[PDB]
């Protein structure tokens, strides 16, 4: 179930992190303009590329702190209020977050893993719930 | 579901929070002691008094509002916050809620109307996790 991908994501980090991020920019390529040097590379120039991996494997690290603080796929709103008020996602507004999840949950019902996607589906929809009370618009 | 079963209960609120509540003393008698002016009367006896409907359904419409605004049956850290803190829910711990809605659940599965059930149940386990953060021993 959610509990038990939270560990399974945490036991090979930067390759889920890396392998569903790509997903994300492969599914919706016009997301990249929110990031830097990301734009006019396949995915084994971005896995190259030191800043790609640490820092996706950043927001991974993150992801998994907030679903392991949730109760029953519902965020945190301290949670919520933190992502809101990064500096770095001062462009974004909740639909970001919903393509990011789209694609997360699609990658998951392609693998070859016995991933729980109807959770990570109520999960990111929860979580922008959340996002939006947290006053992201 | 569960966001139906709020409607069903507040489309007749005053007979289902008697209901409710009768179940819950009648099951777990002891609990009658929390209730002074309820000592020594049968169920009709007690809808006879203007303070048993008017008290049971405002605890019952209180009860419905922190329903609809749980997410996935999660309630707002801020109602369980409301619940500890009110002066006539001083002396209680949270194993006094754990009987209220293992009553409540009995309640909804004998009787004829369609319950979602088990998603009440779920709400009385997160209700109980968030009054013991607020506080509740
Ligand atoms: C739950 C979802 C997300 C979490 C947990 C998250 C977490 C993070 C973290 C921890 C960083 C800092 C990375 C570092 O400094 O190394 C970061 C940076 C950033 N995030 Fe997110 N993020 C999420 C969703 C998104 C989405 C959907 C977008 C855009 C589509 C986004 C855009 C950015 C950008 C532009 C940066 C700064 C640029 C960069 O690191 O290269 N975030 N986020
Ligand atoms: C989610 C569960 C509950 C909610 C929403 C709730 C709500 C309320 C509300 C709104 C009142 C004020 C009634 C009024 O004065 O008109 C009240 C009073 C009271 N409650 Fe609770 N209650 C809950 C659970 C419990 C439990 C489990 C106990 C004890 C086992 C308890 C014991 C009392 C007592 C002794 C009073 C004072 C009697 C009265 O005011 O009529 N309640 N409750």
């Amino acid at each position: 179930g959610f509990k038990q991908d939270i560990a399974t994501i945490r036991g090979d980090l930067r390759t889920y992190a890396q392998d569903i991020f790509l997903a994300f920019l492969n599914k919706y390529p016009d997301e990249r303009r929110y990031f830097k040097n990301y734009v006019g590379k396949s995915d084994q120039e971005l896995k190259s590329m030191a800043k790609f991996g640490d820092h996706t494997e950043k927001v991974f690290n993150l992801m998994m702190e907030v679903a392991d603080r949730a109760t029953d796929c519902v965020p945190l709103a301290s949670d919520a209020n933190t992502l809101v008020q990064m500096k770095q996602h001062s462009s974004l507004t909740t639909g970001n977050f919903e393509k990011l999840f789209v694609a997360l949950v699609e990658y998951m019902r392609a693998s070859g893993q016995s991933f729980d996607s109807q959770s990570w589906d109520r999960f990111g929809k929860n979580l922008v719930s959340a996002l939006s009370s947290a006053g992201m618009k």
